[PDB]
């Protein structure tokens, strides 16, 4: 398998748990650091950072009747500019980039309690997918999925429900949606961290999936494995193996990884296209901080990048 060794440049550093890379309909960057605590409690931050200087600004820390969150992963909405958050605590976050936001759901179209979130995907329907490894959101207990196979699979649907469209897995983690080339959302990869696996369905409708297949295999054996992901414009995957000191590109076929790329870390996190470009900027456990470098072609677009008005 060819490896690359792309150089790193450096972003921004001391964001406990970077996570959650986001471009928005501005072009502005935002992190996460679900890590930040506050006497041991959760104080999970939604930060802005300044590309020029790599300076950060908390726009948001995130506490739902005196329970903070833990932010983990980001998308940016289409038809307003704001933020679709993960939260470990909390759930499904909208935050506005004047830092305010709003809980999105206590409990799914089931009335069953919602689920603590680690990352999203929207698809370009609107839709959101969702990974939820953690156990219920706050006020209960902190709990999450890397023993036992409670974590599960939402979908937040354009008419706001809170649907959850598959359950049983080891911290499901890295999501990503793949699209027909007119557009039209057909397959859902999820990964599930501890089992080095890369699961794929088929997505029919809105909250709609079958055919549930292992997808991918993740490399070693170490702790860890596949986080976060994306696509390329050519519908490559690009999954972050952390504690591997790779990130694992896959062919629209998955299977093996066709390619891996060295990172200067070992425990790549997350990692984001910015819009336009082939830079990818990347989060990473080891130092806790957020680099860039750039991959072979543009990102897939992301659905704030799409046009809801457009002809073509
Ligand atoms: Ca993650
Ligand atoms: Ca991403």
């Amino acid at each position: 398998i060819p490896v690359i060794e792309p150089l790193f440049t450096k972003v921004t550093e001391d964001i406990p748990g970077a996570e959650g890379p986001v471009f928005d309909k501005n072009g502005d960057f935002y992190i996460v650091a679900p890590q930040v605590e506050v006497n041991g409690k959760p104080a999970g931050e939604i930060l802005r950072i300044d590309l020029k200087t790599g300076k950060k600004t908390v726009i948001c820390k995130p506490e739902v009747n005196g329970y903070g969150g833990i932010p983990a992963g980001c998308q940016c909405d289409r038809d307003a500019n704001q933020l679709f958050v993960a939260d470990m605590r909390l759930g499904l976050l909208v935050v506005q980039t004047d830092g305010t936001f709003e809980e999105i759901a206590k409990k799914d179209s089931e009335g069953r309690r919602m689920q603590g979130c680690n990352d999203c995907a929207f698809d370009y329907e609107g839709n959101l997918w969702i990974t939820a490894p953690a156990g219920e959101v706050a006020p209960a207990d902190y709990t999450r999925s890397m023993q036992e196979k409670f974590g599960s699979i939402y979908c937040f649907t354009t008419d706001g429900q809170m649907i959850q469209v598959d359950t049983a897995f080891q911290f499901p983690n890295g999501i990503a949606v793949r699209h027909m080339n007119d557009g039209r959302p057909y397959q859902l990869i999820v990964a599930e961290t501890p089992t080095k696996k890369l699961w794929s369905y088929d997505i029919k409708g809105p909250a709609k999936i079958e055919n549930k297949k292992v997808w991918g295999h993740i490399p070693g054996t170490h702790e860890g494995g596949a986080d976060g992901m994306d696509f390329d414009e050519d519908n490559n995957l690009l999954v972050a193996n952390w504690g591997s000191s790779h990130i694992e590109v896959f062919g629209p076929d998955g299977g093996q990884p066709k390619m891996r790329i060295r990172c200067p870390f070992e425990k790549p996190s997350n990692l984001h296209f910015k819009p336009q470009t082939k830079t990818i900027f990347v989060t990473e456990h080891e130092n806790n901080a957020v680099w860039k470098f750039e991959w072979q072609r543009n990102g897939k677009k992301q659905y704030c990048e799409t046009l809801k008005f457009g002809i073509f």
